[PDB]
Parts: C-alpha cells; structure tokens; sequence
C-alpha cells in the first residue's frame, strides 16, 4: 500500500524494481511537500527542494538520486533516463544538505508531454562513502547506478508530474 502510487505510476516497473520502504523521505519545494503523483509546474521546481531523511542509525549514510525516464518524451523515450541531481553520503536523520552534492540539481524543463520526475533514496553499504564519476546526464540507467555503487534496493522514492507550461 505505501509504494501503491509508484506502483500505478510506473516507476515501479519503468525505473525501479519492487522494494519495501523503509527511510521516511520529505521533498519540498518552499515548504510544500511533493505528494506522489500530483503535477506540478517546472516554475514551481527551478530551485532544488530541501530533502529530509528520517528514522534508523545516526551513522547510516543514503544517496538520493533525481532523475526524469520520459525523454524527451513518455511515448519514445530514447534519451532515458536524464539525470537530474545526485547527492551522496547523506547522514541517516538529516537532509540533502548534509551531504557531498555530486551532480548538480539541473531545473525540470520537460520538452514535450507529461514526464515524472522521480526522487530516489538509497542505503549505502556500511562503512562507505562515494564519489560517483558521472560524465553525462543522458541514457542515465538508475538500476545500473546502484548495481554500480552498491546500493542495493531503494528504500524511498516519490515524484512528481510535470509539462510544459
């Protein structure tokens, strides 16, 4: 039930695999919180939101990842995913801003119809922190990023809806 809204929404199929969540994760933007599924305007999201993490060891350290899979458009994706942000070594308990910002929040200017534009949260392994060497935001594979730095399954997600105005 609490995964349902990626679940409906694709990316749970599309960008993630199943996983059970397990960190409480709050996006906002000046203070409202990104509710799963609902659109937004890119006006709203042309500043990075604050991002607060909570419950679990102080000492557990989690990557978020950003990114949008319907490029440049949902029906012929051929771009997928582009890569919107990447911050890791956040501590467990506190938020985007206390960890080591590796790429950069890039604002939300979908080209052409709907595209979901998704937060992704990650456990690091114990005992390591990382430094991902992203050298292009295009065919970006979030699957493959966490086979890549070890980051097993997600253990929060949320997103967001969002075109043209």
């Amino acid at each position: 039930r609490v995964i349902e809204p990626l679940i409906m929404g694709r990316v749970v199929g599309d960008v993630l695999d199943f996983f059970t969540p397990t960190t409480k994760m709050n996006v906002s933007y000046n203070k409202k919180q990104v509710s799963n599924g609902h659109e937004l305007f890119p006006s709203s999201v042309s500043s990075k939101p604050r991002v607060e993490i909570h419950g679990g060891d102080l000492r557990s350290f989690f990557t978020l990842v950003m990114i949008d899979p319907d490029v440049p458009g949902p029906s012929d994706p051929f771009l997928k995913e582009h890569l919107h942000w990447i911050v890791t070594n956040i501590p467990g308990t506190t938020d985007a801003t206390f960890g080591k910002e590796v790429v950069s929040y890039e604002l939300p200017r979908p080209s052409i119809g709907i595209h979901r534009f998704v937060f992704v949260l990650f456990r690091q392994k114990q005992r390591r922190v990382i430094f991902p060497n992203i050298p292009s935001r295009d065919h970006f594979n979030t699957r493959k990023f966490a086979v890549e730095y070890d980051l097993g399954l997600p253990v929060a997600a949320v997103f967001f809806n969002a075109q043209r105005e």
